[PDB]
């Protein structure tokens, strides 16, 4: 059955807590997460705390993150840790000894990997004793950092990210096996959507435990079709199943690590009836690894320069009451705890080239050809699943998915997205 | 008319890494180690990353960090000076994430960061308004760094701009230091001096502020140029004060060598003792010297990485808290010149300036400039010169007011050394 958590956004302070965290106020905060009938939160330290020089991790920051880990078990609910922030809600959170005079690709950098290593290293061990602790995500859509469109862009090719994703995986993999635990890693959409980014699908399909997709429909989505249209209902289904495509491991799971209502294209009367309706489409995915909200606490409006929505993300409220969406997520836990989809049998066909790449990820963004095909097929209640045109030639995949009915589309740019 | 002696603090052990979590028991030892060397002040240096990790939020646990470090500073029997944007130190930058990439704005030039900047000031200056040990702010360590087209992110400023931040940032707190007895000054690195368009003009270091600050650091040249223990070399921070005299509207305005040591890098560790002793020889004999203040106190440690090498060395205690040989020399500098008064200078070397009182070539100032040389073969020759403007030169009551009886004149030919 699906996971439901939270991430873990601490009231009060949001993530400048680390500093100086108020055990209190976080013991609460944790208590009321459980409280909804959550089993999970994601938490989020800094890498600028962690590890202010390349060759020393602060003793101080690892014990925080241990102690609030002990906190979250003892409040019930398993914690998942991302381990390089990175960025975090518009903010890019990089130390020093990567910075200006010493700029580098966290990416390419020799030395760089070699403390990103040690760091995973770290956080693993020292959390490793914790019957709470679950799992490790590299961290927060690091892939930003190495997109085209960043104002500090850090470089890498494809192949170059592939053995970033690959070394720092590797270190922790066999532990987390033997030791029952989970390791992933999480980039934001342009993984999906954009051509020419360094991050490909079967990255996120293939590497680490679990996929992991973050679904956020000021991606376009909500701009272009309407922010209660099925397209921007659908979208985290839509990512859930898209990315099953590349997946080598037919029912590897899928984790919708990230999913809110952006006040920015979502009106706040209408997000309760989008939380709902959205992990309702999720819950008709096979295979679905959990559902995770974005945010448990709101931004205390005396911090600035946030994008405005930013704020209004939280299930609690600045002074600690359950927000409308916070019930309607709290209800959605209720409705869907023992919910098992039943299997998708008419698939899209994404076309790939001969490495398995798509030959267009604008054609599966918003506003293309592909997007728009498995979302008429969503609201014609026909519950496609998506499959590559490499896999629709082998009957022994299609037999193992159960695919009986493939739907083939032309490839379409979309403008839609971003 | 007698000299101040200090050292600039550098944490033993932790360095200002210990900012996330101090160990106060060290910090106490570390600075009763400063006050046995007969020393009467420290400065110290907050990270402005921890200070202010949002624009419109400042970190109270921060904030009494360093109230808790002025106040060991006086239980030790020093008086403090506090810098309050850092902003830079040895090499790395350390800028909030609300001032970086996505948020990239210059400090000097953009409003909204203007105004967190004076909060700061504000709000460092009214922590610690009520400590007998607080001696006074400077705006920043070398914050000048950051605008110069050397920076590779750099934040833009043309001069009238850069004079208006600091007329702003000063202007908060000038009249309650004047009120309550303490100093308000701002620090440049020698690119103020030296660098041709550089948007920091001299008479910049040398008007604003209550004192003027140098900081001499032979590697800019000097040591490569004419070697390390050359008379150019040896009176490099003398000529720093000299040369900062001649900008300044007050004929007896204190200047503070506030940051001068014995770069590894280009002054054989053999000979930074001589260096020491023989550099604070010929600052003694410049009057109107507000101080000396040592770089630094504590070696840092060896397990931290991405430094210039010779900045390992600087301390005048070693990595297991000894006395070094250059701490030796300090401390017997101190001690041979505690009453040294200097006796009047009234030879000067003429530096020609536009109407605004700014060089018509700074590079004739620098290291290998007509200038440069000028003072330095006078000084070799035992003539103790001093320095004017070509305004000045025109003025029989500014001449008179600084006791000028005679001046030399040199074409202007540019250094290419610096």
């Amino acid at each position: 059955h699906m996971k439901f958590g939270v991430n873990y956004t601490p009231s009060g302070e949001w993530f400048y807590t680390w500093l100086n965290p108020k055990w209190e106020v976080i013991r609460r905060d944790l208590a009321q997460i459980a409280e909804l009938g959550a089993d999970h939160v994601r938490i989020f330290p800094l890498w600028t705390l962690l590890q202010p020089n390349r060759t020393w991790i602060n003793p101080k920051a690892l014990a925080d993150v241990r102690r609030m880990v002990e906190l979250g078990g003892e409040a019930g609910l398993d914690v998942y840790v991302d381990v390089i922030q990175g960025h975090l809600s518009s903010f890019d959170f990089v130390p020093s000894w990567l910075v200006s005079w010493h700029e580098g690709s966290m990416f390419t950098d020799q030395s760089a990997i070699e403390a990103q290593s040690a760091l995973t290293e770290a956080i693993y061990g020292t959390l490793s004793d914790m019957k709470a602790f679950a799992g490790l995500t590299l961290g927060n859509e690091c892939n930003q950092f190495t997109d085209a469109t960043h104002p500090r862009r850090m470089p890498a090719n494809a192949e170059q990210i592939g053995e970033w994703l690959d070394t720092l995986i590797g270190l922790v993999a066999k532990r987390c096996r033997r030791d029952g635990r989970l390791i992933a890693h999480s980039e934001n959409d342009a993984i999906w959507y954009a051509d020419g980014h360094a991050f490909l699908p079967r990255y996120a399909s293939c590497k680490g435990d679990v996929t992991t997709v973050h679904s956020w429909v000021f991606n376009g989505t909500g701009q272009h079709y309407g922010p209660m249209s099925c397209e921007s209902l659908g979208h985290a289904a839509w990512l859930v199943e898209l990315s099953k495509a590349f997946a080598a491991d037919p029912h590897r799971p899928v984790w919708v690590q990230a999913i809110g209502a952006p006040g920015n294209v979502i009106d706040s009367a209408d997000a309760p009836e989008f939380c709902r309706r959205s992990i309702d489409a999720i819950a008709d995915c096979p295979d679905v690894f959990g559902v995770t909200w974005w945010c448990s606490h709101r931004i205390p409006s005396a911090f600035s320069d946030f994008p405005f929505f930013e704020h209004q993300l939280g299930l609690f409220d600045v002074d600690g009451t359950l927000t409308d969406v916070g019930k309607a997520f709290r209800d959605a836990i209720a409705t869907h705890r023992d919910t098992v989809a039943p299997p998708r049998t008419t698939a899209i066909v994404i076309p790939v080239d001969e490495q398995g790449d798509p030959l267009m990820r604008a054609a599966q963004a918003p506003g293309g050809s592909l997007f728009e095909a498995w979302a008429n097929l969503n609201r014609q209640g026909e519950r496609p699943c998506v499959i590559t045109s490499l896999d629709a030639g082998n009957p022994a995949k299609l037999a193992n998915r159960g695919i009986v009915r493939l739907e083939r589309v032309e490839l379409v740019a979309g403008h839609a997205y971003n």
